[PDB]
């Protein structure tokens, strides 16, 4: 298990445009296309992302290419964020994957707002952090996924996957 296999479990793989848990047009392994309600707008973002006229369908190779880019972008975003980077650097590699998972799902804006959880994580108060992380819209709207990510923060193991 690693961050790629973790997010592949949490996000699935779909090769046609679909709506994510929030109703937003998405493709591949959780590649958000747009928050616009226009499917045509989503298809335009897809063509721009892939570099060809797709009409809403991509290959698994293409999905994995966007996925690798999106994981990389999530990490690089964490490392540019003054709130997230010190907490991320304080973590072991397994909990680092949990941090990337949250940023992948929620965006660095939003995760940087988890101020009290971030402090508990930096302090390695794992059970306290896990309790605070669940007091969130994130947990309430995607509880099974949030429980897996939280268990990874709580234990530093891959037991939930
Ligand atoms: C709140 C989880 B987290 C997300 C990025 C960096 C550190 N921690
Ligand atoms: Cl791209
Ligand atoms: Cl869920």
């Amino acid at each position: 298990m690693n961050i790629f296999e973790m997010l592949r479990i949490d996000e699935g793989l779909r090769l046609k445009i679909y709506k994510d848990t929030e109703g937003y047009y998405t493709i591949g392994i959780g590649h958000l296309l747009t928050k616009s309600p226009s499917l045509n707008a989503a298809k335009s973002e897809l063509d721009k992302a892939i570099g060809r006229n797709t009409n809403g369908v991509i290959t698994k190779d293409e999905a994995e290419k966007l996925f690798n880019q999106d994981v990389d972008a999530a990490v690089r975003g964490i490392l540019r964020n003054a709130k997230l980077k010190p907490v991320y650097d304080s973590l072991d590699a397994v909990r680092r994957a949990a941090a990337i998972n949250m940023v992948f799902q929620m965006g660095e804006t939003g995760v940087a707002g988890f101020t009290n959880s971030l402090r508990m994580l930096q302090q390695k108060r794992w059970d306290e952090a896990a309790v605070n992380l669940a007091k969130s819209r994130w947990y309430n709207q995607t509880p099974n996924r949030a429980k897996r990510v939280i268990t990874t923060f709580r234990t530093g193991t891959w037991d939930a996957y």
